[PDB]
DNA sequence: TATAACTTCGTATAGCATATGCTATACGAAGTTAT
DNA sequence: ATAACTTCGTATAGCATATGCTATACGAAGTTAT
DNA sequence: TATAACTTCGTATAGCATATGCTATACGAAGTTAT
DNA sequence: ATAACTTCGTATAGCATATGCTATACGAAGTTAT
């Protein structure tokens, strides 16, 4: 294949918006490291040579990256090749076996996927109990955001996307939110008030095409916008700040999940629903998950009872 | 091999009973619109070249059409090309890409499905009261229809097909409706009679239940032709314009949506709402009863003690 | 393809036991009618010509056969072609469209799949209430068979296959039966006695490798066998006889399902479990069904209540 | 292209860590048995010709082997042929046919999976009583094991891996077990101690919990080598031969099966029996608790009023 | 014997399961080391 | 003219799906200890 | 101004959905028939 | 010799799986009304 490859590649970039901005972000990323690696070793980065890719994967493993990370590089590589006509590195025994070997040894050595710290009902009550009394715009928002996070289990990006017009109400007085027909998420009577209070303190409702959450400057003034949203990077800040607020500084180990993050309310809610007897699938749906293992990991005497009697 | 596709269009025309007239019309409709776009932009419409179709699809997106619509177009174009030894345009990667992009792009722009305006018990009551004591042969027809609809939760094409004999009786007076069965409440059953008499469709069991009513308050019963579905739709619309003046009004399925909801509030086994309008996608029925208060979720339930 | 076809066909017959005896039975059957038809019309039955197959399908339709029957012929034909190398008639627009057209017109004309007459709990109680008092071997068996049919919902062929050795018991005294590891079916206390009574009146237990149900001659003497079983044709007789016993002769319309048959206990049990509130999947499993529609067809005021108040 | 497959066997050997030693042994095992059959019947074993393999599979069926076993054979043969530019034998239609026939044929003949002899509370009690007051260093070990097993519902390879420090304490005395966590009852926790002392594995936290016990009632604690799984299996067997004399006895997973059952009788959330032995196939756990009386079914329930 | 009670047989038509391998345990049994 | 539809064209929402088998349904004809 | 409170950016790593068409209804609106 | 294993070979039972994406995690660097 020749001009074909250059053309197949050319078609991709044209309709690049068929993929998520993050897929592109990662593609380019993995490519930079793949090329960097090839460079430092006198090798042709495209098309990728199986034996080269193998060496590369073993190099990342050796760099101590996570199995799911190594899987990513291999994947983007595979994406770049399929999408362009040529055969994928995963097509060769060398890459395929080494991947599985890399997976096996890491797991065998104890490496496991890190889980997020939960932001449960209790945590919400405490946070609420504390910030409930603030007049600060910053706080009224943060409290309203955490409430929505918890109540709905919506990904931070989904919350950051919410538009005022997307806010229906129910005959109960209970707020409702549409996530793109899509899905309707109903807030409790208590959270609806939290959101009501932030809506009335920022004046985001001054334009139904405005995003519900917006930045709030140091002088306690909201900056609504219908074109730009609050960075999910910031929604993550609200989670981290609120945690510092209560538990202070993060131990300098550098590890992940030493404070709340995007997942926190989701994983936390899954547990409360569990302890409360909710049905597993009930849980699944709410969290938008498709599988039973994701919800299960999040939740973790039987025999010790039978015996003792 | 041009004889190859020729033979196929003959095949297609010979066994056209393999598809619904409806389905066909949509097809001719797509070929019509596509062909025109092709003429206007000097491109060969048949066989449709991928790059040409991709351009077309990008065009429809600008037309402002929904994804389900643009896919209708891509879909029909895909049908005949397959029902001819030709490669379907979705089998090109350029079209696969645009269809994928067009989607995300559109959802991001804020793509929302249409919402049917519900016709709940509350509205039925208000309409009943308003034209309950009316003599206009039409009003009587219109109410008995609004009744059959909200009660049977039947589809309009189905109600238009009802004849004088699909009816059976069973309890206290109320009738039953054979179908392609249904039970009517007593309140509505009392309605579907006043219409039957002051219409005289009873005069012939072959005659359809619902029929035309010329401007003279005079019904034209018949067993040959039946009230168009669009006409039944007009009863829903009209009735609305009657109460609120000129998916903003009511349509053929406002009664189905309204019944599910009213039931959902008296709390009803969700699958028991499938009996209602013969449904699937336990979700579609949800997409109706979503903003209900009993459908708030365990989270709401948990949070409020 | 040439000798290849003759070889592919030759491989099939060699390992013909890879298919059910019924599949073979039908293949040969459909082939006889296909050839008969081709013959009467001066045509080559193999390989089959699409336009010929179309004519054939329209001929069966015109003969008034059931859509599912016409689907069968088309299917066996397709089986014979794929399995032998050549392309299947369903591969041509003519066959494919005509099938769908045939399906459409029949259904549009009202033709629908006939369902079996149910043999429910009440029916069982009555039958039991009547035959309970017989000493006749014939009856003690028939009653024990109907009981198993109802209690377990096992296909008649599965019952006819049951071997004495396949009969475990529970700590309750309740009989248990294994259907080939497989599946265990537990009989109630009442049915276990019925089966106990037939086991003790025939002496089938004189050899664990014997089939539970066996023929019983006119002189009330069981004929156990571990090699031969009671024909499912007979298990169907037990169902028909018991019905005649209670409702007398079948109206000479000739139609199917004017008396109980193999399905009867299955379809009947599905209903009782329904009316009793059993879960849909619960039902499914017991009947061995994989789908929700099969169990639903078997079971068939909402709004009439809301309105009337 | 013989270099093509050569490169592949090099690939396979280089990254052999991609598979478990166990998995490999089974493979060498299959190649061993196959190769021999090939030599004996003068057929080329590599690449394996379909007709040759079909004959082989038909041979194994006569050997009396189970379908899961014959498929093991067909499976491994399929693996290397794919991990070499060669066509897998299952990719022939002759082998596909026999594998299919062999199946039905075998199920018809009466193919039943093996049944694990359960080690229930009743048996644990009987064994406890019998060697509760014994001094033999082994007996103490054996009981503490039978305890850990029925209590933790752990797999044998997992119990063999237990060290002196995976243990944690939590309530009244009972210990906890870190794992690849577990909680022990008080009764068993009292047992797992007598073993720890009269063994002195405590002397070193690296030492494994369970260890060898030479014929002199003398334990050989160690943190380098661990008790083989087979040894743990022997404790289950021996203990049985002790009570009933010489799937007839108990095996490495009789304790797991027994615990599920005993629990199932005290009625236990079926998924809550997955906590027990980390299970899936809600059915496998069923295939254990099947002949239980609470697992009779709604039919039984309905029939008995 | 005539006959119940089947079995077998062919055409019509209804009711389903859609996987495979990697890795663990099974269990007789040859191999090994310290009593 | 105009009420009251019907027919049109095209938008878009709501329902199951396809094979490839394997098994029952039932009248009739053949079989065997009585 | 210094600065809160972000936004953007790149590498690391966790969490999912896997369809498409046939046929019905939608709804403005041109076409038709009897008042 | 023999108890008590360990190592072997091969039978057979019990557990999740593979892509192809798309999204969060978080330190750090760049940006803007205060």
């Amino acid at each position: 294949t020749s001009d074909e490859v250059r053309k197949n590649l050319m078609d991709m970039f044209r309709d690049r918006q068929a993929f998520s901005e993050h897929t592109w972000k990662m593609l380019l990323s993995v490519c930079r490291s793949w090329a960097a690696w090839c460079k430092l070793n006198n090798r042709k980065w495209f098309p990728a040579e199986p034996e080269d890719v193998r060496d590369y994967l073993l190099y990342l493993q050796a760099r101590g990256l996570a199995v799911k990370t190594i899987q990513q590089h291999l994947g983007q590589l595979n994406m770049l090749h399929r999408r362009s006509g040529l055969p994928r590195p995963s097509d060769s025994n060398a890459v395929s076996l080494v991947m599985r070997r890399i997976r096996k040894e890491n797991v065998d050595a104890g490496e496991r996927a890190k889980q997020a710290l939960a932001f449960e009902r209790t945590d919400f009550d405490q946070v609420r109990s504390l910030m409930e009394n603030s007049d600060r715009c910053q706080d009224i928002r943060n409290l309203a955001f955490l409430g929505i996070a918890y109540n709905t289990l919506l990904r931070i990006a989904e919350i950051a996307r919410i538009r005022v017009k997307d806010i229906s109400r129910t005959d109960g007085g209970r707020m409702l939110i549409h996530i793109g027909a899509g899905v309707e998420k109903a807030l409790s009577l208590g959270v609806t008030k939290l959101v009501e209070r932030w809506i009335s303190v920022s004046g985001v409702a001054d334009d139904p095409n405005n995003y519900l959450f917006c930045r709030v400057r140091k002088n306690g003034v909201a900056a609504p916008s219908a074109t730009s949203q609050l960075s999910t990077r910031a929604l993550e800040g609200i989670f981290e700040a609120t945690h510092r607020l209560i538990y202070g500084a993060k131990d300098d180990s550098g590890q992940r999940y030493l404070a709340w993050s995007g997942h926190s309310a989701r994983v936390g809610a899954a547990r409360d629903m569990a302890r409360a007897g909710v049905s597993i699938p009930e849980i699944m749906q709410a969290g938008g998950w498709t599988n039973v293992n994701i919800v299960m990991n999040y939740i973790r005497g039987a025999m010790v009872r039978l015996l003792e009697d």
